[PDB]
């Protein structure tokens, strides 16, 4: 039995997340939440809210115990890029994309 989240077109590129699922990766629920809870780097707070997500269906939607959950498995996808308009430049136009996030983190019994 395991339990899955996700969290679509997070405005933080995939390498910043990245940084953040791979601290929690494979530590039980309670590791990963304090991790999280003080973690420094940019992102946490979402990777925090599908943590949390992914417990309220392991442990209200699967009756899963809360003291056996563990992150079995947390990454970050690419997902859809916003194609951001800057000022014309020398008579050109200036289009930078920027990438969204497509966070997983799926809880599993010890
Ligand atoms: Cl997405
Ligand atoms: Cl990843
Ligand atoms: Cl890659």
């Amino acid at each position: 039995m395991e339990a899955k989240a996700i969290a679509r077109y997070v405005r933080i590129s995939p390498r910043k997340v990245r940084l953040v699922v791979d601290l929690i990766r494979g530590k039980s629920l309670e590791e990963a939440r304090n991790i999280l809870r003080y973690t420094n780097k940019r992102g946490a707070y979402f990777v925090a809210k599908v943590l949390e997500s992914a417990a309220a269906n392991a442990v209200n939607n699967h009756d899963m115990l809360e003291d056996r959950l563990y992150v079995k498995a947390a990454y970050v996808d690419e997902g859809p890029a916003l194609k951001r308009v800057l000022p014309r430049a020398r008579g050109r136009a200036d289009i930078i994309k920027k990438r969204t996030s497509h966070i997983t983190v799926i809880l599993g019994e010890k």
